[PDB]
């Protein structure tokens, strides 16, 4: 016997991650998640045994371990554009928009009392932010309108719509709200518009569907225990659970992973 | 070599979806919840409408 | 943007129901349930999609809705003879009993300390209520007794039983309780009785097994919101859950339904 | 419309039971359980419908009720020799023992 | 979902094609206020535009 | 078979001569609802009109 | 290559039949069966080939 000294620990540490290039195993640089409120490591280990058939009832002659899937789940509270690329399995795209003038667009079916987004194209699919000079005219819905060139006040069947009591626009997002009580836009009426687009740098997170491989690392600085840090040479980050946007608590993103093996030499988990 | 060594893995599907509630109850949201359609009609002003309950 | 005004609502309203005649679709008149403490409408909607097999892994090319079963459950607190006909899947029977005299009945096996019901016939199967003049005699159980006519004090093997210390009768229900310590009725002893039946109108709820079709309607008068009322042209009322008779809370009857479709024109749900 | 009067109820009552003779349907006398603290009646009713196959997706053309099993559970607090015959599925036997002397027995 | 967050750097979501379906139950009478639980499932519009666009 | 398909571009079939024969069994009593399984075999009416016409 | 649009289908339809008079080929009027829960079309096609012997 002896007077023994245990190693109690409270876990506090940062979690790092570096993606691999697509279809290869080259690093790209470890990113910083943020404050991860939990970081668990679980193991599902099924076995396989053989009960002997020479004496006794169900005597275990030999057993062996089939698999031991090293994995775990974690959440994170820092929400930037970079972690949403991992949760939505997508990629950050830092683009701009072209400063164009006289951008013309048609809305053929119209119910009044409905929002409308200006400029849903293939270049900027989520919309156009920044509108300088807005003008629109109305027409009957049974007439097909060709706005291939020229102004819209000069085309046939056009009637200029007053800006008061008929619609309402904000210029920081380019959103048209047709009024629910607008006598000029009642009936079966279509609308052709024009607007001017500014130029600013904007960020999209285009959420495709591909599994993201990479290495995981938790450097820990424990406040009461002898600290130690973990390293996973290859995991596969997948989204887990739900991502509740609105509520009372603060928004967390629950992740999960599954530690694979990089090659025939380097193994799955390295505790330093 | 080995017992259950993961040589390669891949993602079959990733179903992006979600649920939400709403508290504003008008005639327009009930068309979405009941999978139906709003019908704004009238009734004909008729007189001497006769009906039997057997 | 705008200053928007929501439509908040607290639901309070009455629930109506009219049965159909058996094997047809004719109405009979909407009954009033009572205060229904809850009335829910749920929808189980399974879908069917087809993942594309030309590019990508599990890309949804097209999806469609197989079924959308409009249905719901509700409870009710008003317990009369009319709602028990719906919960027990039966039918209210408003009958009478025939005012007869000298009604004679035999009880061949007798354990003492047991209740006995007078007049379990095919006309009034639950019993006979209202007894005027009760007399009974005892005999040995090995002797078959024929009480086809005449009084019972004059038949063979008869011994008149004293009313004190041997049995006990209430006349409002016609129930015989043989005393647990009665020396006159100990052993293997049978009993033949006589009694007189009064005449009063009585109500039974004969609980058969048939599905009850009908239309459902909830006219609502909401105390804080813009009210609106529902109408189901054909549902099928079925009993749901349990009906706890004794306890602390007040007795509720949980129902359920499943909105069918009346014909090829009228659909399943009409919100006004 | 009207001023309606509901029928609210708190359930308190006694529960009676009379056995049948074995293999027959003859009564024997209703016994008294005691204070039964609960007495519920539940119904498990599965149905059978036929979705039409001429127009639409899963349009209920006709439905019908297969079974409606009327049943229930209850407890009881009075424990005598008579209710234990029902719970243990047995039978009360009121016997005696023979007054004998010099009863000899071995425990090996 | 255009969001105007009271404490964080706000951002808005866009789904090019979903399929709104009713979910859960719609309790009419009770104590709390009536809510309608919906659900959706983000499909893909064509071979170019993908399922989710965070701006 | 005139078809009115709920999700696809509908089309209808026409067989100028078949021979209806009973097939399988016709279970009278049971749990499911009684169905009658038929079968046929598309013959040819003459030397001009063929066996199957999809419109 | 292109952005192709398939033709997916769920089959729902009615099945009609008109008898012939006995020993002839004259029509008599198409009857309505009812809801037919399935309607399959199968083809048994045996072939005949000749393996070369040169």
């Amino acid at each position: 016997n002896d007077n023994y000294q245990n190693n109690y620990v409270v876990g506090r540490g940062t979690v790092y991650f570096d993606r691999f290039q697509d279809g290869t195993n080259r690093k790209t640089g470890e990113m910083y998640f943020g404050n991860t409120p939990e970081f668990t490591i679980n193991t599902d280990s099924e076995t396989l045994d053989h009960y002997s058939s020479d004496h006794g009832m169900r005597v275990m002659d030999a057993s062996v371990l089939l698999e031991a899937s090293q994995g775990g789940t974690f959440t994170c509270d820092n929400i930037n554009a970079d972690n949403l690329a991992l949760w939505f399995l997508g990629e950050v795209s830092n683009t701009t928009q072209t400063q164009q003038t006289d951008a013309k667009e048609v809305f053929n079916p119209i119910m009044r009392g409905r929002y409308y987004q200006l400029g849903t194209t293939d270049d900027n699919p989520t919309g156009v932010r920044g509108v300088t000079n807005f003008q629109m005219v109305k027409a009957d819905a049974s007439i097909a309108i060709s706005v291939g060139s020229g102004d819209i006040t000069s085309i046939v069947g056009a009637t200029v719509v007053n800006p008061a009591g008929n619609y309402e626009i904000d210029l920081e997002a380019g959103r048209i709200y047709i009024e629910p009580d607008s006598t000029d836009l009642s009936g079966n009426v279509q609308i052709a518009v024009q607007y001017d687009v500014d130029a600013q740098k904007r960020t999209l997170v285009i959420g495709k569907s591909n599994m993201v491989y990479g290495a995981l690392r938790m450097i820990s600085d424990n406040p009461v225990g002898l600290n130690k840090n973990y390293y996973f040479p290859k995991v596969s980050i997948a989204p887990d659970g739900d991502y509740a946007l609105k509520g009372d608590d603060w928004q967390v993103m629950s992740f999960t992973f599954k530690a694979m093996q990089l090659n025939n030499i380097t193994q799955r988990v390295y505790i330093d």
